[PDB]
């Protein structure tokens, strides 16, 4: 009979849940009681949640709710508050990794004899992320991909593609870039062929299923993994794609994809990198050919080339966001294994790992 | 524009189908037209599939149908058909290593100018399969791993397992499997013990889902993949768990996961080794302490000990014929984006490495 309390995000901006109306109503199955905050910057209206069986309460009501129920929520609380955290909670506490203030976060739990089970450290035994956003971020990086290429085949150089917002389902995300994408192919172009280096895991999945909605077809999609790259880079592949895409989990040093030095020549194709590893400040970064993180308001960046046409970079740190209910709904279903897994937390490895991590850096304090 | 035809299977038992009217339904969405044949044989209802829009037609209509349809089915065609195979066919044909009769076959298809495209060589571009049978396999085996262990508590050494016989659902074949856990229970055994190893694969996640689902804990379940066996066999925890599930793909010899002489002692309890892998003939089988390919009607066999209790191997290869509706959700899901690409079957690599290895066979005869 685990009781599950979603609190309403107070981030700004963020419209993603960490439970959706669906894995609610699943968890409800279970035979979990389950409190929804009403928060009117979800992406998801509370009428369903309500039809999924949530009870509904009012935003903020965790902070005096009961000390029986798990309090879930997705993004970090506000720094305002310096009350001691009594419940267990689930959710990213961004405190794991020195983070400045990671001790005060700590130290209002320790105070309250409280339980942080973070989201991001929930593994599988062999240290595999259960729930993570990367395929949304691979779709919408993908996608912002093609809107580059082909505004650069219909604008010139001098117009950079403008601001960009979150689209509020899929369908709708696909059919802009399309409309898009289809104004491109009027002008003559040829449609692009589009690298993927990282093709196999989850950003890398969002990215593919992305152009194949878009109609770019699958012969012009080159799925790199790591066979593909163990030589090591440079590759002659990336100048000649129109698109590059950079998924990829970075942790061992490696060689560059590709460089300045490369990148300069008339015969170049290459119109826009999308770089979802978005790993910049990295000294073994490999595809140091930019410096900026763009963002939403500012989706693109000029790579500085001396030859060949116009090159820019997308580096948005922030991805999912551009469609935070399909984000909600994969992360979700991603996280629901444990989370039913919740009546044993004193003995199921994902939980126990993750209070465990929890005391030892407690301790650090 | 795509059209597709349904065969009904002519294989004795076999009640699985290739699409599912779930999968029908999705495909009808994308504007494909697809043809059902009527079928004694499969799980489905005809109706289920005249719901989601399929276009009924008898049994055997592939036969003469234009040559516009893809015929898609899953087994083997008759060995006493003989007329000329004229149409592009999707299924599992067995020519491609050697089997008795595979110029037979391949020679009709060279006679009417048709084309196969093996379910069984359909993979990405790194060489792994789109499409594959694992996780009914993975969690039939774990229910009749844990309804082994548990006869052994309630019955005599002297009897063995009953048959057992296709369930219409999961719901009812996990209904009988917790009846007779619960009866095992009653007797003071202990939780079992449950190693996978193979854990991460197709089977290991259906083997774990079962267990989750007749409440076996978590923390009982231990799942081993390929980094917990790097040191190599034979592994002390594999005589120390109730029950041990091998749903491992085996590529390449390593050391023996356990053997006899450490099977045989009297502090042993293990009693039942699920062996989903089945690779009973292979040089390299890591579990050689049985050479019995057991089947439903006589689904364990003995391991003869001469220490601790009485020892079981289940062997079945044809685990996914126990769940067939669930089997075959689960096998169209997977194979689904790849038939979305047959519009673009002369490109998509996917298709177009099928098609070159059924001209490499051809070229053969
Ligand atoms: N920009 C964003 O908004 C955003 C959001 C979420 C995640 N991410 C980041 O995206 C990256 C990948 O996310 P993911 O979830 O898809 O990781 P993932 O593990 O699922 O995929 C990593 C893939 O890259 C492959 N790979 C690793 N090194 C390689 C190499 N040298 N050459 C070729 N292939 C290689 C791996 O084998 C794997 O298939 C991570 O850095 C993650 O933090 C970015
Ligand atoms: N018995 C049946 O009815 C039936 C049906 C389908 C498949 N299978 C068999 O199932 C086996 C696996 O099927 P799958 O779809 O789960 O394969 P899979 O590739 O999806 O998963 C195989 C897993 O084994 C792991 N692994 C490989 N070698 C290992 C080792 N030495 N130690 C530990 N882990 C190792 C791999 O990392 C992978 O996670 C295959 O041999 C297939 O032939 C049997
Ligand atoms: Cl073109």
């Amino acid at each position: 009979a685990v009781t599950l309390h979603l609190r309403a995000e107070t981030k700004p901006l963020e419209a993603r849940a960490a439970l959706t109306p669906t894995t609610v109503k699943k968890l409800i199955a279970k035979g979990f009681k389950i409190y929804v905050e009403d928060s009117p910057q979800s992406t998801f209206n509370i009428n369903e949640y309500r039809q999924a069986g949530a009870i509904i309460v009012p935003a903020g009501s965790w902070k005096t709710a009961p000390r029986d129920r798990i309090i879930i929520g997705l993004k970090e609380m506000p720094e305002t508050d310096t009350f001691p955290l009594v419940h267990e909670h689930i959710q990213f506490a961004h405190c794991y990794k020195d983070q400045a203030g990671w001790q005060n976060v700590l130290m209002r739990f320790i105070k309250g004899h409280g339980t942080l089970y973070d989201l991001e450290f929930l593994e599988n035994d062999q240290g595999r992320r259960v729930a993570a956003f990367g395929f949304y971020a691979g779709f919408a990086g993908a996608a912002l991909g093609v809107r580059d290429w082909a505004f650069k085949q219909t604008h010139s150089d001098d117009e950079d593609l403008p601001a960009v917002s979150p689209y509020p389902n899929e369908k709708a995300l696909v059919k802009d870039v399309t409309k898009d994408y289809k104004e491109a192919l009027a002008t003559g172009a040829r449609k692009p062929t589009v690298l993927i280096i990282g093709a196999l895991g989850r950003s890398g999945s969002g990215a593919i299923d992305l152009l194949h909605k878009v109609g770019i077809p699958d012969a012009n999609i080159l799925k790199w993994d790591i066979k593909e790259t163990s030589r090591g880079g440079p590759f002659d592949e990336i100048p000649q794609a129109d698109i590059f895409i950079n998924c990829i989990y970075l942790s061992k040093p490696i060689a560059p994809f590709t460089n300045m030095e490369k990148l300069n020549n008339p015969n170049r194709r290459l119109r826009t990198v999308v770089d979802v590893s978005a790993d910049t400040t990295n000294p073994h970064n490999p595809i140091p050919i930019y410096t900026v993180a763009t963002v939403f308001n500012k989706p693109t960046v000029l790579v500085p080339t001396t030859a060949g046409p116009k090159l820019s970079v997308i580096s948005i740190d922030h991805l999912p966001s551009l469609l935070p209910r399909e984000a909600s709904e994969f992360f979700s279903h991603d996280l629901l294994p444990s989370l039913e897994l919740l009546p044993q937390r004193k003995t199921a490895p994902v939980w126990v790992r993750a209070k465990k991590l929890f005391d030892r850096h407690c301790a650090r304090v």
